[PDB]
């Protein structure tokens, strides 16, 4: 940890990182460069309560645990020179650094077949994106979602609640193909279908003409707005140009180190080891952004601290479904705890591999999720009849 | 480049690297740690002329362009401490380093279903492996090859020439699924079948009993020896233990830098950018080991030198087939230059992507291969009728 510290990006990973630097006792300069001209804010509300209620002053991040930080908002870092240890800014200034931290996140993938569309086509990543989409969620209008991911499904639920007709086109046979158990994905489709979403599986968009989207089965879907949500691409251009190892994401180890000395990376922009799979992956979650930011900062201030070691998890709020998913989507066994039903949905899934818990899901059961995450953390091998047995107190198991 | 230099591994990548350090003018200490108690040697002969003729003094690497190097042969590096800048050796000694270079290669994957086999089961990586296999290539004996890769096919050809019966089990529908055009793979199967190889596609080994191998179609293949060749796994254990970013291979950038300052990696052990695909891959070729070693050394001595930038290629010698393959196996177009025939085989394939050459293959035509590699290097977009037209002088095109 060499002063001064410069962080590129002012999202959750950056804020979490700089707050932890201060909390851990680093007192040198910290400067954060953020391209959005917005008080730093959290993204999960954008497809949830913000999309529904519109108050950005409810979604700001707390920068108070990060005192003495200069935030350069509305400024783009255009390049860095890792030999000279400088960053070039879009406003004409240059920042020196002792330690540079790349926390530039990821951007929605564009859909090539809708390039040159002459109807509204949006993606949902930023506060600006959310305001734009919300401005078009007119009651009785028609929205088409492209993609099977959670964000689009959250938007679908929000739109249905607002009286918007919703169709959805998914290239795969199931929703939430990324990091979600099939049992959950199947149930989620049943839920959305019951709420009036017109779901089209194993279909791809081939183009659009005069307000109508074309599909690869030779059919058409008319819509007033398309929201594309087919995933994101790491914002790793500065790293690539500067000679760091990257491949849709900046490769980092558990200390957040890139292949360039004195340059670290955090959050959505990184490709990193998933300890459960033992494979490198680009993790796309709120918990990773916060936890990785904190762990990297902690180890920078105190090199005796362990590297980042938290296991993955996320949540999604889709209408009546409060979904929580931890670890791996599958193993060699799933245990279903409770009944899977559209009538007052409430259930828990546990994924095991040779008796060891490797993942869990809770739908409308936050109380189960925390002890399951602890059991997951230590690779617990509990009695499987009991795991299924409704009589079982999971918090007790975790404590033991 | 901080002295002293320590290199772990004494294969081609290591030898190429240390020779280039010396040629570029570095005069500080160089120590190489090699676990094999063998004068450094090249691997391609092991499934080719060595397997056929057995003289190891024809396969040694030239270490003369690497003067003043201490080679610690028959010694295993057990760990390194990147803070203390030391390496712990199996003989009880410790080496200090200013710059550490990991060139530890890769080892054959074991076949889980043949663990506990009570018949000879070998892999083919080392001089020791080759001598062991050769000692069992008795005329009229039966050899089973598991895997569709080039090394097993080279062994198959060598064995057939020696009068050994050969069967081969391939899990995929084609041979050489890795980095070989389908047109080449199909022809190669026809060639081996014509030479008496018993080829079994889309079959996997499920086990073995009393000298007989079991397949997933419920059938059996008796053999006197099994040689498993289903690929290799990077020898990245020291890197993993020391906290470097790895995933079946040590991630490096074009300068050979790992995520740990002062630690570099080269050769088969690395996962690195393929410039043609723009994706990270573990390259498994002789040309990469030599070229990457040279480029990394050059840039260490002269930081103004470019990073590693060579495009991939390899060759394979399979009986009457002298195969050369460069670049990508496929694009959006293949041009076939010549006829594809078992009667005096000689042809060239060119792979294009939107008119740009992205790969090439020559079978028994070394003269075509060099100019094609040059056209590939600059992403040439030549006239495609001419590329197909037999009248065409490719060397002239390259020069122009
Ligand atoms: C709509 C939506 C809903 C979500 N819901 C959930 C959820 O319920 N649960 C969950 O687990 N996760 C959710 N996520 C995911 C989560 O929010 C992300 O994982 C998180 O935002 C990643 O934080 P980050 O700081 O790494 O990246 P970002 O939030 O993308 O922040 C990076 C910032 O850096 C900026 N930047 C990029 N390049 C430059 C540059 N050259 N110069 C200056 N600035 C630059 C970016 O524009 C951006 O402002 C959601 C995301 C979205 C978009
Ligand atoms: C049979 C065979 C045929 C081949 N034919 C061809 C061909 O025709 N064309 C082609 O393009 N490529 C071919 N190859 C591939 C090629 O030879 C490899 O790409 C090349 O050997 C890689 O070189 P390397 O130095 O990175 O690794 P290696 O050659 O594997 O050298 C690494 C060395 O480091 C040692 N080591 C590992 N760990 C330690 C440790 N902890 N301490 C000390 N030493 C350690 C290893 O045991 C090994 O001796 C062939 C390979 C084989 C095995």
């Amino acid at each position: 940890l060499k002063a001064p510290v410069v962080v590129l990006g002012a999202g959750l990973a950056s804020v979490s990182f700089v707050a932890e630097l201060r909390q851990a006792g680093y007192q040198g300069l910290i400067t954060v460069v953020g391209d959005e001209a917005e008080r730093p804010y959290d993204r999960p509300p954008l497809s949830k309560d913000f999309m529904a209620h519109g108050d950005a002053e409810k979604i700001r991040l707390d920068c108070k645990r990060a005192p003495e930080v200069e935030w350069l908002l509305g400024v783009t870092a255009q390049s860095f020179d890792p030999q000279a240890h400088t960053v070039a800014l879009s406003d004409g200034r240059t920042l020196p650094y002792g330690t540079l931290v790349l926390a530039t996140g990821a951007a929605p993938r564009a859909l090539p077949t809708l390039q040159g569309a002459t109807m509204p086509v949006h993606t949902l990543r930023t506060l600006e994106d959310a305001r734009r989409i919300q401005a078009g969620l007119r009651p009785q209008s028609r929205l088409l979602i492209v993609g099977g991911g959670v964000i689009g499904l959250e938007l679908a639920a929000t739109a249905r609640t607002a009286g918007v007709h919703v169709s959805l086109v998914c290239r795969g046979p199931r929703l939430m193909s990324r990091a979600a158990p099939a049992t959950l994905a199947d149930f989620v489709a049943r839920y959305h279908a019951a709420q009036g979403v017109d779901l089209r599986f194993e279909r791809s968009v081939t183009g659009s003409v005069d307000g109508v989207v074309l599909l690869d089965d030779g059919t058409r879907i008319a819509a007033d707005m398309v929201v594309v949500g087919i995933g994101v691409l790491a914002n790793d251009a500065l790293a690539r140009a500067a000679g760091l190892a990257c491949d849709d994401g900046i490769f980092v180890d558990a200390y957040g180190r890139t292949t360039c000395p004195d340059v670290y990376a955090l959050g959505d922009v990184t490709r990193q080891r998933n300890p459960l799979s033992g494979r490198f992956e680009r993790i796309e979650t709120w918990s990773n952004a916060q936890n990785q930011g904190i762990a990297v900062a902690r180890h920078l201030v105190d090199p005796t601290a362990p590297g980042y070691a938290e296991l993955p998890w996320y949540w999604s709020d889709q209408g009546a479904l409060r979904i929580q998913v931890a670890g791996l989507a599958s193993g060699d066994e799933e245990i279903v705890r409770g009944e899977v039903s559209l009538d007052a949905p409430k259930f828990t899934l546990i994924e095991l591999q040779k008796g060891r818990i490797v993942g869990a899901t809770c739908v409308n059961n936050a109380r189960d999720f925390a002890p399951l995450r602890r059991l997951l953390a230590v690779g617990a091998k509990p009695d499987r009849a009991a795991l299924a047995d409704p009589a079982t107190d999971l918090r007790k198991l975790a404590a033991a």
